[PDB]
């Protein structure tokens, strides 16, 4: 491959594989057609070593993705373990990730938002019923599947990050603009990190920007507004977005992670139906 | 930086990875020689940004055989992290010279390495990355060597079963792999594997090129072998601390405490 990567004739015989489609570190995932079928897949080949050395490591990403199967999160049809590098054969989502949709249409209408709002919570549900969390969640790791109606779902990935929680976690992980507060205070933290990082994605979805943004000055700014965690909903951006809609967001960005809304009381919340 | 450049002269690299490097500074007022890690936050040639966990650690921990932090600059673009330098190079470079190392050094070494662990363990800590590349060799002026545990990448504070796959598979504890819970006690079995290969050169679970479940499987059974020529001349005792370091059942397997209170490291 481009990358360089020796592809196992066993994935070879059976996959041509064709352009690279996402790219991570020690992680690329490609476009490839079954030779059988014709039919379209994603193939995600993960290093185990690090290139730096014989420096192997083991990965926590298909421990999850083997027990979890849901219409808003990423499909594993199959995986072969090769001495150098794990390959994954995953659905094909061809609507690009959230982030580039975000920054081709600004923001979107109260319709669009709810119903993304409505696919990420359904994921975040299923994964918290079984005591999942994700612990990534942001736009880069939202892919955008295209119906035939015109209508588009969100689906869920990149699991690298995801646990089973049984008692509190104090892991500091995630990317800052989305990381809930009790991650930075380091009090530990469980399920609801998503819901917090959903809250997040939704009011980028409404206005274009984030609730808490950083400062030239330092970093330790960025993360002081996460603690403090007052949402505003400035004029004029957010003068024409409902009350119903301010009052979710309000309810899934609060500090006190027990009332804080999961992904249950999102789905019950008139904004979503 | 210049803030970083005013302070300290930065000279060589002196440890290299992914998304970090290690170089030797000297503080400029003081000509103190310290150890200047910069971890690139971003690492994706673009706008992606991370958070790094192992700074959350390194502030709580104060130990002679732990690496210590002495500041930290967060700068946008990169971590700066001076911290205590640490001359005598990682215990894997040491172990790569040096085939095998008598009992006497052995013990002197796990000795150091319990003693980190059993702090680490009383502020409910696992380190979860204990292996030679990230064990340091500090120099005494005697001539005498201690060891330093140096990455806390992977660190975190325990308060039940954590079940996150990481680690080395040749250092990795069964109940990682299995993904039934694990707690602090991974630490021991990564500390009983170092001990073997300090004593015979050589792991005690090795894994077929052909097949790495072969590996796994050792692991999961704990099927620790004392081969012939290779562990002739080494003591029942030190042969007895490695299996019950290396025991399958958790409750069973010697705490870092235990490890402490054997003959064989007193
Ligand atoms: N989510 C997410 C981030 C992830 C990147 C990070 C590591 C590999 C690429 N990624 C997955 C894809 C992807 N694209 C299209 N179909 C897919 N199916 C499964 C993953 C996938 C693209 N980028
Ligand atoms: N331990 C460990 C692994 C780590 C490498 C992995 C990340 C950066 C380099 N590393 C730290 C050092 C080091 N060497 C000498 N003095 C030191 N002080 C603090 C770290 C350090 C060398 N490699």
């Amino acid at each position: 491959s481009e990358e360089g990567f020796q592809i196992p004739a066993t994935i070879t015989e059976r996959y041509k594989v064709g352009r690279t489609i996402g790219d991570g570190n020690f992680a690329v995932v490609k476009e490839c057609v079954e030779r059988s079928t014709a039919r379209e897949y994603a193939l995600k080949i993960i290093k185990k070593s690090k290139c730096r050395g014989k420096e192997h490591m083991i990965q926590n990403e298909v421990s999850i993705l083997r027990r979890v199967k849901h219409p808003n999160i990423v499909l594993l049809i199959e995986e072969m373990d090769v001495p150098t590098e794990l390959y994954l054969v995953m659905e094909l989502v061809k609507g690009g990730d959230l982030f580039d949709a975000i920054t081709s249409t600004n923001k979107y209408t109260e319709r669009d938002a709810s119903g993304m709002l409505y696919n990420l919570a359904s994921a975040i549900k299923y994964l918290h019923s079984l005591n999942i969390v994700h612990r990534d969640i942001k736009p880069e790791n939202l892919l955008v599947y295209e119906h035939q109606d015109g209508s588009k779902s969100l689906k869920l990935g990149d699991f690298g990050l995801a646990t089973i929680v049984d008692g509190p976690l104090y892991t500091v992980c995630g990317t800052p603009t989305y990381v809930a507060p009790e991650i930075i205070a380091e009090t530990g933290y469980g399920l609801k990190v998503d819901i917090w990082a959903a809250g997040v994605i939704t009011y980028i979805l409404l206005c274009g920007f984030p609730p808490f943004r950083g400062s030239g000055d330092d970093q330790e700014v960025l993360f002081d507004q996460i603690l403090m965690g007052q949402v505003d909903f400035p004029s004029p951006y957010w003068d024409n977005v409902s009350d119903s809609a301010k009052e979710l967001i309000t309810m899934m960005l609060l500090v006190d992670v027990d009332q804080r809304f999961s992904a249950v009381q999102v789905l019950e919340h008139p904004w979503v139906n």
